[PDB]
Order: structure tokens, then C-alpha cells, then sequence
């Protein structure tokens, strides 16, 4: 094991609780990993999917982004910053796609879902693109129980990498729709304690944070440094106490840890 999964480890070993990373360089496509093939509940990181296959759809249904969808008061569940905004109204598909991935909406989610035809309309796009580790089993907010062994609403970090890199950096997706996901991850309002803290500060990078119970803490960033090859990284954590506090932190040492390391 190298000096950074050294590093890694004593991190993991003063948090108290379990430390999943992925790092891709697409510089020489090299990877570093701790426990990069651990499966740990992707709770809000999972947006990145659901947001992404309506993108896909609109590939071909070319104004699918700006159809209204109702949000009535029976759709909101526990945390929705954005759609209690809109009820008795409607937001558009790009409105929640954005609300869900920069807000980390959960009516906004559930839409998306919706649209999909359930958790297994979202997994369904995850094997359309070779992801077969990315799993997601129920919707807003029960995803995110998080619960220690649970194999529900999870993924490793190294699927979850590539997955990033093929949708913001790749082609799984169209010109059109690659450039607003990227667009959407980088106008994040929920990410600066997290990935973000730990990088050079002219680096730019777009984001999705998740948070669920075992004080469960992710993110998931692409990033593009200056003068080299952009960056994915997954940092997944999660804790034994299911009323354990966030970490965000962790997350942001995981990244000092690994943008050293490079
Ligand atoms: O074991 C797995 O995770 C993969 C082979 C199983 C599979 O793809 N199932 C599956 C995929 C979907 F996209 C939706 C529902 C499902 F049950
Ligand atoms: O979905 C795929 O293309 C890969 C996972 C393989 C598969 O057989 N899928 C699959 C299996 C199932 F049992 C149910 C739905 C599915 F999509
Ligand atoms: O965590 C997030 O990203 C936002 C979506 C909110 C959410 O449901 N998180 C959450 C769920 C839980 F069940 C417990 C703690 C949490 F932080």
C-alpha cells in the first residue's frame, strides 16, 4: 500500500467510522482507491443518476426539460428547499433536475424518479451505461437509513467514479446534456465543507454531497485543476452510530490527502 492509503487510513482510523475513496486522473487513467470495491449508501450522491437519465431521455425528446410537472403538498417529503416553493404550481424537469442536484431536493428527486418509472427505472440507466455495481432500491426519503450491511441504495466508490467520469468528462451522455450536468455541479450551494475544502483553491470542481443516517457523509466531484488533466474523486463515509453526526470534514481531509498525493 502506497503513502496515500497510509494517510488514508490513519484518517479513517481517527473518524471512528469507514472511509471509501476513489480517485481516476485522467492524465495517465490511473487510480487510487481505499476500499474502492466496499459497498456504502450513496443517500443524495445517487441524484447524480437520476438527474443524469433524464438528461438521457431528452436526448430525444427534445423540450422534455421544460415540461411543468405539478408539485402538490401530498409529493413533499422531508427535506425540500426548493419544490415548497412551487406547490400548487409547477417546476419544470431542468427546475428539479437543478433543485435536486444543487439543493439536494428530495421532492425533486422523487420526480425524477417518477419520470423513470421507479428505483429501478434510475438503476436501469446505470446499466445502460456498464455501471452494474450502482444500485438504487427505494426513493426519497428511505434511501438514506443507511443502514450497516444494508445492500439497498448502494455502490463502491470505483463505480461510482467511473460512472462520474463517463457522465461529466465521457460520452455517455450528449454535447448538450454533458455540458448542463456539468454546469448544474458546478453551481452546488451544498458542497463547501465538504471535497471543495480540501482542494487548491483555483480549482474548479462541481459536486453532489449526500448525508443519511449512521452519520453517513459523501461527495462526489469532478474537478478540473490548471495546466493538467481534470480529476474525479468519491469520498463515501459512514459511521457505526446510527445517530452518529456528520463529517463532512473527513471528506475534506480525504481530498488534502489525495490532491498531496498527485
Ligand atoms: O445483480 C445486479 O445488480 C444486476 C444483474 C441485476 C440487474 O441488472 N437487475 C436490475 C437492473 C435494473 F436496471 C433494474 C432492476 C433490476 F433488478
Ligand atoms: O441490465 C443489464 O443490461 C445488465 C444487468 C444485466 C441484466 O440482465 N439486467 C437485468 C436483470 C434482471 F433480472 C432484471 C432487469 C435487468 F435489467
Ligand atoms: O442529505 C442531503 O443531501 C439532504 C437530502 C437531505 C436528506 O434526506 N438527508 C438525510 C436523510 C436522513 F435520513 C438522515 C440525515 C440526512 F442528512
Amino acid at each position: 500500500t502506497s503513502a496515500v492509503q497510509q494517510k488514508l487510513a490513519a484518517l479513517e482510523k481517527s473518524s471512528g467510522g469507514r472511509l471509501g475513496v476513489a480517485l481516476i486522473d485522467t492524465a495517465d487513467n490511473t487510480q487510487v482507491l481505499y476500499r474502492g470495491d466496499e459497498r456504502f449508501p450513496m443517500c443524495s450522491t445517487s441524484k447524480v443518476m437520476a438527474a443524469a437519465a433524464v438528461l438521457k431521455q431528452s436526448e430525444t425528446q427534445k423540450q422534455l426539460l421544460n415540461q411543468p410537472v405539478e408539485i402538490k403538498p401530498a409529493d413533499l417529503v422531508n427535506y425540500n428547499p426548493i419544490a415548497e416553493k412551487h406547490v400548487n404550481g409547477t417546476m419544470t424537469l431542468a427546475e428539479l433536475s437543478a433543485a435536486a442536484l444543487q439543493y439536494s431536493d428530495n421532492t425533486a428527486m422523487n420526480k425524477l424518479i417518477a419520470q423513470l418509472g421507479g428505483p429501478g427505472g434510475v438503476t436501469a440507466f446505470a446499466r445502460a451505461i456498464g455501471d452494474e455495481t450502482f444500485r438504487l432500491d427505494r426513493t426519497e426519503p428511505t434511501l438514506n437509513t443507511a443502514i450497516p450491511g444494508d445492500p439497498r441504495d448502494t455502490t463502491t466508490p470505483r463505480a461510482m467514479a467511473q460512472t462520474l467520469r463517463q457522465l461529466t468528462l465521457g460520452h455517455a451522455l450528449g454535447e448538450t446534456q454533458r455540458a448542463q450536468l456539468v454546469t448544474w455541479l458546478k453551481g452546488n450551494t451544498t458542497g463547501a465543507a465538504s471535497i471543495r475544502a480540501g482542494l487548491p483553491t483555483s480549482w474548479t470542481a462541481g459536486d453532489k454531497t449526500g448525508s443519511g443516517d449512521y452519520g453517513t457523509t459523501n461527495d462526489i466531484a469532478v474537478i478540473w485543476p490548471q495546466g493538467r488533466a481534470p480529476l474525479v474523486l468519491v469520498t463515501y463515509f459512514t459511521q457505526p452510530q446510527q445517530n452518529a453526526e456528520s463529517r463532512r470534514d473527513v471528506l475534506a481531509s480525504a481530498a488534502r490527502i489525495i490532491a498531496e498525493g498527485l
